[PDB]
């Protein structure tokens, strides 16, 4: 019964999941000066025109916007990836304050939040099987800074009062995740892991260099969510980020010079 506190937070997870101290854990600090430009990288293809959003769920640690992943409707290809990766969900990690919240850091800089678009490799047939493989997932990570509002985020922000507490869901159809992407698809990539239990080492991370801007008011609404279930004492859903982990024997590659 894990979480983000003093008593059950990241620094405890290893007792249940020894993989927490593994060789390819995420997130990491991205040292921009030491990431090497890789000309082998094929260009990134994000194909979200046919996406079908279904539902938004407060899972007790974040909220997930879930997609129909029963066909190739929203897919990621190219970049560092071999093959086709299907969008299953996106979620965010965020802070109690604007000065923290991202999982990845960039030269030790923390952003206010980070958006994760989670995709699984179709060669494995479903998500559950994909997470058992070293190349099972591709997560597109996008930093959020506080400034101007992000218009394409507002639909997400407005429904959050309907999923305040753990286990609540709401219909969330017709949402276009294209409206959450920055202009540039320049990226860093490295092999890593999920950042909550069970911490599986199944992720090719693709972290975009260009952040999106969201308003103060938008992020404030994320911080009104609750970790707890309805009828339990209120614990605001904030600081649901794992800190940077050791890079170990990995290289971070850049798609750009
Ligand atoms: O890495 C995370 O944010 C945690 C996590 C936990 C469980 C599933 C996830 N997913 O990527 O579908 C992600
Ligand atoms: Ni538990
Ligand atoms: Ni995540």
């Amino acid at each position: 019964h894990w979480g983000y506190g003093k008593h059950n937070g990241p620094e405890h997870w290893h007792k249940d999941f020894p993989i927490a101290k593994g060789e390819r854990q995420s997130p990491v600090d991205i040292d921009t000066h030491t990431a090497k430009y890789d000309p082998s990288l094929k260009p990134l293809s994000v194909s979200y025109d046919q996406a079908t959003s279904l539902r938004i769920l407060n899972n007790g640690h974040a909220f997930n916007v879930e997609f129909d992943d029963s066909q190739d409707k929203a897919v990621l290809k190219g970049g560092p990836l071999d093959g086709t990766y299907r969008l299953i969900q996106f979620h965010f990690h965020w802070g109690s304050l604007d000065g923290q919240g991202s999982e990845h850091t960039v030269d030790k800089k923390k952003y206010a939040a980070e958006l994760h678009l989670v995709h699984w490799n179709t060669k494995y047939g479903d998500f559950g099987k994909a997470v058992q493989q070293p190349d099972g997932l591709a997560v597109l990570g996008i930093f959020l800074k506080v400034g101007s509002a992000k218009p394409g985020l507002q639909k997400v922000v407005d429904v959050l009062d309907s999923i305040k507490t753990k286990g609540k869901s709401a219909d969330f159809t017709n949402f276009d995740p294209r409206g959450l992407l920055p202009e540039s698809l320049d990226y860093w990539t490295y092999p890593g892991s999920l950042t909550t239990p069970p911490l599986l080492e199944c992720v090719t991370w693709i972290v975009l260099k260009e952040p999106i801007s969201v308003s103060s008011e938008q992020v404030l609404k994320f911080r009104k969510l609750n970790f707890n279930g309805e009828g339990e004492p209120e614990e605001l859903m904030v600081d649901n980020w794992r800190p940077a982990q050791p890079l170990k024997n990995r290289q971070i590659k850049a798609s750009f010079k």
